[PDB]
């Protein structure tokens, strides 16, 4: 869990996520944003056997979840490695969720005050309000997400199935049509994703490996790893790697941005034409 970037959401309301409020040190419980305001790096300390929870805020990069003793308020404060900035991550095996207990006083644990939309420090109990879902942020963002996929080279255009009956995949200006939207679904067993085109019921983005680099939408088929993909952030831009051959990534032909440009797979080569934005419509 060390060094992992996660989202943290509430068992009591799974639509509410820990959110670092811009402009101040506040932490709120907020709807899912799929951005850095709801991402936290888990940092393990060997001496304490406890963790810091550090905001991925790009403007102030060293804020950590902090109990503002002697109050019961929780905010994001500059990291000084203080005891009130360390937490025990206790996984309830009977609920598959976490209790997050203060290292400074482990009798007190995070409590989701869903009415106040913030966190307080509390005693333990059997309520869902002290239980949290900690998930890798890419899985959190993309495990069940209807999206548009755009090349970083042309933000106003999208990867699309050509039409309901033409299963080729190309680039075209965004028009909010069904064939231009995809539902990403994470498969836990395979630890990979499928992209279901919204104009079909069972059509997924597929590498047609029998035809070179071709990508088409095809019916989801039991045993075809070419229909699964890995989504990796670029060291919110992503490469999209095929599971059948992880040297092959989704590729905008020649970095061309004209309407009709081919979407395919290609050898991974670090080009801007292999980097993608994945966004809400
Ligand atoms: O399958 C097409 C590949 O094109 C490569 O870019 C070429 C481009 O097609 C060519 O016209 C010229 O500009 O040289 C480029 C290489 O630097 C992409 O690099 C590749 O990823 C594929 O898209």
């Amino acid at each position: 869990l060390n060094d992992k970037i996660v989202t943290i959401s509430c068992k009591a309301n799974t639509d509410l996520f820990f959110y670092q409020v811009p402009g101040n040190g506040n932490v709120s419980l907020f709807q899912q944003t799929r951005n850095y305001l709801e991402r936290w790096r888990i940092i393990y300390d060997s001496n304490k056997a406890a963790y810091k929870i550090k905001s991925m805020n790009i403007y102030n990069t060293n804020l950590v979840l902090t109990w503002n003793a002697p109050t019961h308020n929780i905010s994001a404060q500059q990291d000084s490695n203080a005891d009130n900035q360390y937490w025990l991550l206790l996984k309830d095996i009977g609920n598959n969720s976490f209790i997050i207990a203060s290292y400074k006083n482990p009798n007190l644990v995070l409590y989701a005050d869903t009415v106040a939309r913030n966190l307080k420090l509390s005693t333990l109990n059997n309520s869902s309000y002290i239980k949290f879902i900690i998930e890798d942020y890419v899985i959190s963002d993309f495990k069940n997400f209807t999206c548009r996929i755009s090349p970083i080279l042309a933000g106003g255009k999208v990867v699309q199935q050509v039409s309901m009956t033409n299963l080729a995949v190309n680039l075209y200006i965004w028009n909010n049509d069904l064939n231009q939207k995809w539902t990403i679904i994470y498969n836990e067993e395979k630890a990979a994703y499928q992209f279901f085109n919204k104009i079909l019921s069972n059509g997924v983005l597929t590498w047609i490996f029998s035809d070179g680099n071709t990508v088409r939408v095809s019916s989801s088929a039991q045993n075809n790893d070419a229909q699964y993909w890995l989504i990796n952030p670029v060291s919110d831009r992503y490469t999209i790697t095929n599971l059948r051959d992880k040297t092959k990534v989704l590729d905008l032909y020649g970095g061309q941005t004209a309407d009709g440009t081919t979407i395919q797979v290609f050898n991974s080569n670090g080009g801007d034409n292999q980097k993608w934005n994945i966004r809400n419509p």
